[PDB]
């Protein structure tokens, strides 16, 4: 029979007022024989009724897939609110429930500090910078670079790592041309994290 | 049936000379019923007769883990030979054969910088010394810190993460006490790398 996806809002939406987070309830391999699928949203246990389902769609291989988007509201999510989708189905002897809910655990607050290129690498063209972010819990986090408040593309993140104390840390590099660094330009590693003074700090870097 | 997972050497143990590094067939999951468990090595495709089958353990879960492993030579596993373990087993229809051998890929440099503390940082009573490690292929790898030659607890290293340009990076967080570092002691960063020469390098970093 139809099997049941269900996805969080991503970490970047919960922590952005301005940003509409969703939990998207995906529903695979429905049948031509029994076609009709029903959601059924919960909140804690309580039904809500403002999800938006799109109608069923093709899939290449004759079965149908069906989505429903549940809007959330931020301080739900966070205040570790559940979310149950429960999807009803003729090719099912029961409905099928999947819940999703923010990663449990103590709340800690990320520290932030960038850290200019080596003196070493100064000979290159390219220059890296780095921005390093430790003692954060959950290890759910959105770490970004900007530069005159606008994009910079080329970083790469590692993973959170687990570290000596229970808490998490990453470090973030973006790499520009030398001479950017060179001319005074500032950039600036943005984090968002829950536990964050209004979810977001921001720490700058540049020639000294 | 069982399970077979065919392990590498450690790099630190096919890197430096004086170790022997090892390829380790691990078979899980063997029943009491039929437990007798045969081992081939292969490398590039010929057979030899160097393994040592360690005697079989049961587990908690009442099955037996049987162990072989293999010494190889540090030319040939730097040159690519490729090991093979064929494992049978009565409750195997036919053999299982796993291959391993070295990544693929032509071997890029490692470059490692040192990156003292975030002056931000001075108001913690410890302090976070970073080692930068970029432009590595195979991302087999080794990294450590020491100082006065003794090695360092405290200590964390990202995984390898793939950079834009297809090589990797990492970073290891080093935690010393404040004192330590404004003492003026010199701490090491110590790499080990199939590209780097003598397959090794160390960077320092300490308090002007
Ligand atoms: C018929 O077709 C449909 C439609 O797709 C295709 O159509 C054509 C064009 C071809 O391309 C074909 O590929 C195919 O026909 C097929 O539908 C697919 O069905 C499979 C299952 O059979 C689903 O696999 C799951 O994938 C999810 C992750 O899915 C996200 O990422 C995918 C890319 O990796 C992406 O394709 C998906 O769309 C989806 O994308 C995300 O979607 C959300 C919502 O919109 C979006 O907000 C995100 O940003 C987006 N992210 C992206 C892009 O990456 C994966 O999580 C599932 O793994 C779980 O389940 C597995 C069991 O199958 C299990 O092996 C794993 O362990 C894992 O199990 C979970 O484990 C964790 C931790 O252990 C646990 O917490 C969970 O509870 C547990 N859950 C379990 C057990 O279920 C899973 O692999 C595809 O998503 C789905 N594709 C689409 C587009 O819907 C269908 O299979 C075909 N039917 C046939 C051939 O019979
Ligand atoms: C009964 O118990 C036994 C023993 O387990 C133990 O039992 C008791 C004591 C409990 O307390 C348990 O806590 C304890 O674990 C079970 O045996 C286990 O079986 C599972 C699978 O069922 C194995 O999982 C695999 O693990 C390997 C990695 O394993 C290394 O890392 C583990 C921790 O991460 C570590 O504990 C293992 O010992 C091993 O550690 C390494 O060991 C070597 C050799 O000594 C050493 O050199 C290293 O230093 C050391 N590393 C570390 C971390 O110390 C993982 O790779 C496997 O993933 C493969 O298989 C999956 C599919 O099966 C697949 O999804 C993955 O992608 C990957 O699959 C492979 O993928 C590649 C490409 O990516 C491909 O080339 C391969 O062909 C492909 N394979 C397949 C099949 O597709 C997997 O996660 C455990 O290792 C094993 N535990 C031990 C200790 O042996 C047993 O399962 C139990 N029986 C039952 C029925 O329940």
């Amino acid at each position: 029979g139809p099997s049941v996806f269900l996805f969080p809002p991503k970490p970047k939406d919960t922590l952005m007022i301005s940003r509409t987070p969703e939990v998207t309830c995906v529903v695979v391999d429905v049948s031509h024989e029994d076609p009709e699928v029903k959601f059924n949203w919960y909140v804690d246990g309580v039904e809500v009724h403002n999800a938006k389902t799109k109608p069923r769609e093709e899939q290449y291989n004759s079965t149908y897939r069906v989505v429903s988007v549940l809007t959330v509201l931020h301080q739900d999510w966070l205040n570790g609110k559940e979310y149950k989708c429960k999807v009803s189905n003729k090719a099912l002897p029961a409905p099928i429930e999947k819940t999703i809910s923010k990663a449990k655990g103590q709340p800690r607050e990320p520290q932030v500090y960038t850290l200019p290129p080596s003196r070493d690498e100064l000979t290159k063209n390219q220059v890296s910078l780095t921005c390093l972010v430790k003692g954060f819990y959950p290890s759910d986090i959105a770490v970004e670079w900007e530069s005159n408040g606008q994009p910079e593309n080329n970083y790469k993140t590692t993973p959170p790592v687990l570290d000596s104390d229970g808490s998490f840390f990453l470090y973030s590099k973006l790499t520009v041309d030398k001479s950017r660094w060179q001319q005074g330009n500032v950039f600036s590693c943005s984090v968002m994290h829950e536990a964050l003074h209004n979810a977001y700090t921001q720490k700058s870097l540049s020639l000294s």
